[PDB]
RNA sequence: UUCACAUUGCCCAAGUCUU
RNA sequence: CAAUGUGA
């Protein structure tokens, strides 16, 4: 239950196609380097610090020591590309630096001939200590040069400005990473942008933070309610005045009128440091401890550079940012080629003391295009569907098994000036029109239509409803737009009554189309228990000769700088032998876990819903986890691979079928390019779907390919990675690869393949509706949270998450 | 809250050292 | 899913 399998075969699947990746091949000597351990007392400093005094330690210590060009890890880790006077000696150095100690004990060879022989059949597995060294070899400069961000770096552009106003700015950067691969070792570059603060007078910054013209507007004292949005925007924040210090509080009174005891402020700067401050009016910033009394006025203070913005940016700032950035797929091919050029990472003095040559082309790679699957719709015309290009439609097709809905109701919380009676009598015809073309035929007009007010006429309203019409089918819901609402329909839609809820923007009421109305019948056929469609039965691969389940996972972490709201993990699992239909178990669990912790019983729940559906026991289990990153594959698979087993072993016997699982992951930085023009697909410019690649940039022994499973309609198009962490079931790498990319056409809520299996897909709304039942609300603690994300007995065996 | 794609937010990573 | 864009 540990080691993954090994790459099976290679594809053989689809046409051929001619791809440019952002990978950059590596020539590394065949040399052992050496590895030296390190300590620096105190060990609290910052790793930018650390830096600085292996920096220096290295050139006061030239003669006798570093006679050649370390690398460092910026904790304890130190690497050679010769060895030094040392033996397993320690050595203890005394460093100086506008006070220090740096013990450095040698600890390893570190042979980049193994490496060599690892990336060949040779070697059975990667070192992984060896791909370490090579990126400290390649991030050492850029550490120092640049600001590290993760495993990118950032930088002030030169000679352009992109501001994003309150004092802020975006800096462009690119990241780094060294891979094995099938062929050698890979430099992975991409280029990406983040938000940083100007290094601006604290003055500037004020100004831009309140929307000042400039100061002197005015020459009065902030009012409270300025002073508060100013202190909100800077506190911990670092400032400088040579000597750095952090934000942490802004005073109310004026420095004119600010003391402390040794006197105000204005007064201490005017007799210690000669200075009489232009603006005494204003505030000063608490600096340091927050249990001391430094204050500094606003005038001797910057903003010091190379602070990224953690707080989110406001609307504005965001839609700053996304035109700054926007790029198609050719125009971001240009950049990175443009970046590496510059990059010019063979002049690096470090990069060359390990004899390291980078090429400054992207790596050729043959992809193939898989044939999309069939679709099969119902009705009497029974029509197939053909994507082209990632894309198909409804026109002229009916859905598979499609819902009659005799007993509905609308609810409009939009106010009645604002969204009309017409409206809504207009609304009902349409959409009654489309859901007949659909196969869904609404019979008649709604048992009930009122209009109401606010979140709390939601739970009456809907318990009127359930009592009142039997058989009542769907409620649909109008919202006014970004509301509260939403959350409380679903709350007691989904977990207090369990009943059928869809909602509606108003916007989208007033002015119809055919598009979304026919989008808006996918949704609530499914949510009725219909199905929408279903892949050719001929067409599906071997695989569905006997019963199997498929299964999604994965977990959605809090956003940044959140400390106490859980983590919320959901499992789906497909209930027919189309697939189509999916139920879904979803559960709270630790901050920040990524490892699903009650996934044993998660599962057991879904094969028996499995069985009472279809009567049959899965005699395999295809799991597609979502979003778990190579560092934490072994930790991952252990403790799920084994709860799944858990799960079937307590169900009975002896029920052992074959796992096959698979992570996938859509966040990386492998990016694919059309190496021919006339291969580009839209105004994008991007791969077609169905692009596979399982050789040259994949893993050098390991079961694992990219997957461009759908259409790029803007930027440049995420291929979605997929690993083979363990596999019961002996696929062939076709097999696979057929399966994932028509399980991508499975999914509901559109006519489109999408950018990751449905069963993935819909463990993201699972996640994402918990979330919303959590909204405000995030032992005796963690009881109270998982009641919340618990739906209603009604609810359980529906796509309530559609 | 019609929907997908795209940027960011999510595990790993990163970050967290006299007025 | 939220913010912001491109689209159907
Ligand atoms: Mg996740
Ligand atoms: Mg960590
Ligand atoms: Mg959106």
């Amino acid at each position: 239950a540990f080691k993954p399998p090994p790459r099976p075969d290679f594809g053989t699947s689809g046409r051929t196609i001619k791809l440019q990746a952002n990978f950059f091949e590596m020539d590394i000597p065949k040399i052992d380097i050496y590895h030296y351990e390190l300590d620096i007392k105190p060990e609290k400093c910052p790793r930018r610090v650390n830096r600085e005094i292996v920096e220096h330690m290295v050139q006061h210590f030239k003669t006798q020591i570093f006679g050649r060009k370390p690398v460092f890890d910026g904790r304890k880790n130190l690497y050679t590309a010769m060895p030094l006077p040392i033996g397993r000696d320690k050595v203890e150095l005394e460093v100086t630096l506008p006070i220090f100690k740096v013990s450095i004990k040698w600890v390893s060879c570190v042979s980049l001939q193994a490496l060599h022989d690892a990336l060949s059949g040779r070697l059975p597995s990667v070192p992984f200590e060896t791909i370490q060294a090579l990126d400290v070899v390649m991030r050492h400069l850029p550490s120092m040069r640049y600001t590290p961000v993760g495993r990118s770096f950032f930088t002030a552009s030169e000679g352009c400005s992109n501001p994003l106003g309150g004092g802020r700015e975006v800096w462009f950067g690119f990241h780094q990473s060294v891979r094995p691969s099938l062929w050698k070792m890979m430099l992975n570059i991409d280029v990406s942008a983040t938000a940083f603060y100007k290094a601006q007078p604290v003055i500037e910054f004020v100004c831009e933070v309140l929307d000042f013209k400039s100061i002197e507007e005015q020459q009065k004292p902030l009012t409270d309610s300025q002073r508060v949005k100013f202190t909100k925007e800077i506190k911990g924040l670092k400032v400088e005045i040579k000597r750095k210090y952090r934000v942490c509080n802004v005073t109310r009174r004026p420095a004119s009128h600010q003391t402390f005891p040794l006197c105000t402020v204005a007064q201490y700067f005017k007799d210690r440091h000669k200075l009489v401050l232009r603006y005494p009016h204003l505030p000063c910033l608490q600096v340091g401890q927050e249990q001391k009394h430094t204050y500094l006025p606003l005038e001797v203070c910057n903003i010091v550079a190379g602070q990224r913005c953690i707080k989110k940016l406001t609307d504005n700032q965001t839609s700053t940012m996304i035109r700054a950035t926007a790029r198609s797929a050719p125009d971001r091919q240009e950049e990175i080629s443009k970046l590496m050029r510059s990059a010019d990472f063979n002049t690096d003095p470090y990069v060359r003391e390990f004899g390291i040559m980078v090429k400054d082309e992207m790596t050729d790679v043959t992809g193939r295009v898989l044939q999309p699957p069939s679709i099969l719709y119902g009705g009497r015309n029974k029509a197939i569907a053909t994507p082209v290009q990632g894309v198909w439609d409804m026109r002229n097709k009916q859905f598979h098994t499609g819902i009659e809905i005799k007993v509905w109701a609308i609810a409009c919380f939009a106010p009645q000036r604002q969204c009309t009676e017409v409206h809504l009598k207009s609304f009902t015809e349409q959409l009654r029109k489309i859901s007949r073309d659909t196969g869904m035929p609404i019979q008649g007009q709604p048992c009930f239509c009122k209009y109401a007010q606010g979140a709390d006429s939601v739970e009456p309203m809907f318990r009127h409803l359930k009592n009142t019409y039997a058989g009542l089918q769907l409620v649909v819901v109008i919202l006014p737009g970004k509301t509260p609402v939403y959350a409380e329909v679903k709350r007691v839609g989904d977990t207090v009554l369990g009943m059928a809820t869809q909602c509606v923007q108003m916007k989208n009421v007033q002015r119809t189309t055919p598009q979304t109305l026919s989008n808006l019948c996918l949704k609530i056929n499914v949510k009725l228990g219909g199905v929408n469609n279903i892949l050719l039965p001929q067409g599906r691969p071997p695989v569905f000769q006997q019963p199997v389940i498929f299964l999604g996972a994965d977990v959605t972490h809090p956003p940044a700088g959140d400390g106490k709201k859980p983590s919320i993990a959901a499992v789906v699992g497909s209930m027919d032998a189309h697939p189509n239909r999916y139920c879904a178990t979803v559960r709270v669990q630790q901050h920040r876990q990524e490892i699903i912790q009650d996934l044993a019983a998660m599962v057991r729940e879904l094969l028996i819903q499995f069985y009472k559906s279809t009567r049959f026991k899965p005699t395999r289990i295809i799991f597609y986890r979502d979003g778990v990153s190579e560092g934490q594959f072994q930790q991952v698979l252990h403790h799920e691979l084994l709860a799944i087993r858990e799960a079937c072993i307590k169900l009975e016997k002896d029920y052992q079928p074959g796992i096959t699982f698979i992570v996938v992951q859509k966040r990386h930085h492998t990016r694919l390019f059309c190496t021919d023009k006339n291969e580009r697909v839209g105004k994008s410019g991007n791969i077609p779907a169905g692009t596979t690649v399982d050789t040259k940039i994949t893993h050098p022994t390991e079961f694992d390919f990219y997957l461009c499973s759908h259409a790029g309609i803007q930027g440049t198009s995420r291929p979605s990675h997929y690993h083979v962490l363990w596999d019961d079931n002996r696929f062939s790498s076709d097999e696979l690869q057929i399966l994932t990319y028509q399980l991508c056409h499975t999914y509901v809520r559109c006519t489109r393949s999408v950018s990751i299996p449905a069963p993935a897909y819909y463990a993201h709304l699972v996640a994402f509706r918990a979330r919303y039942h959590l909204v405000d609300k995030e032992g005796r603690d963690h009881q109270a949270l998982a009641k919340a994300v618990q739906v209603h007995q009604d609810t359980l065996r529906t796509m309530y998450f559609a």
